[PDB]
DNA sequence: GCACAATTTAACACTTTTGTCAAG
C-alpha cells in the first residue's frame, strides 16, 4: 500500500511522491487507483491499485542503503556481448527497468571500461542515463538536491559529476 | 552504428632559391 506523502519510484520516472487515491473512470467500472507526481516533470501518473507490483512500482531506497549501492557501483561489473547490439539493448533495458542495485551494478563496468579503451557514442548515453536515475534517487532518499546528490559518487567513482 | 583500413591533409624540419643592401 502507499499513503498520501509516500515517497515512490514509477519508471522511467525517477522519483515521485504519491497524492493519493481515487476512482478514475477508465472503461466500464472504475477500480481505485494510486496517483504519482513529479514537481520536477509537472506530468502526471495514474497507478492501478490491483498489482502495483507488476508495474514496476518500487519505493525510494532509505539512507541505510546508500552505501551498498556505492560499493556495487565502485567495484561491482559484469559481462556484455561484444556486438554493441545486444549489449546497448541490455544496458536499455536495464535502465528503463527502474532497478537501483542493477543500474548501479551495471554502471560500474561502464566506468571500468570507459577509463580503459574508451567508450562507444552509445554505451555513453547508457551510462549517463543510468548515473541519471542515480542522482535523482540519492535526491528522493537523502533530501539532498542533484548537486550533493551529485556529490556523493565523487567519493565512490574517483572523479565528479556533470 | 561502429571498429578500422585507406587515403588525404596540415604539420613541420629544413634546404635552396630569390629579393635585397652597403660598397666598389
Amino acid at each position: 500500500e502507499f499513503r498520501p506523502g509516500d515517497k515512490v519510484v514509477l519508471p522511467p520516472y525517477g522519483v515521485g511522491v504519491v497524492a493519493g487515491i481515487a476512482q478514475r473512470s477508465v472503461s466500464g467500472v472504475s477500480r481505485a487507483y494510486y496517483q504519482v507526481d513529479f514537481p520536477g516533470s509537472r506530468s502526471k501518473a495514474y497507478v492501478p491499485v490491483e498489482a502495483p507490483h507488476s508495474v514496476g512500482l518500487r519505493k525510494a531506497l532509505a539512507p541505510e542503503e546508500v552505501p551498498v549501492i556505492l560499493d556495487l557501483l565502485k567495484n561491482g561489473r559484469m559481462p556484455l556481448p561484444k556486438q554493441w547490439a545486444a549489449r546497448h539493448r541490455k544496458t536499455s533495458e536495464i535502465l528503463a527497468d527502474g532497478n537501483p542495485y542493477r543500474i548501479a551494478q551495471m554502471a560500474g563496468q561502464l566506468r571500468a571500461w570507459e577509463v580503459e579503451r574508451g567508450l562507444p557514442d552509445l554505451d555513453r548515453q547508457a551510462l549517463r542515463r543510468a548515473i541519471h536515475l542515480l542522482a535523482e534517487e540519492v535526491a528522493q532518499s537523502l533530501e539532498i538536491t542533484v548537486q550533493e546528490a551529485k556529490r556523493l559518487f565523487e567519493e565512490a567513482w574517483g572523479e565528479e559529476l556533470n
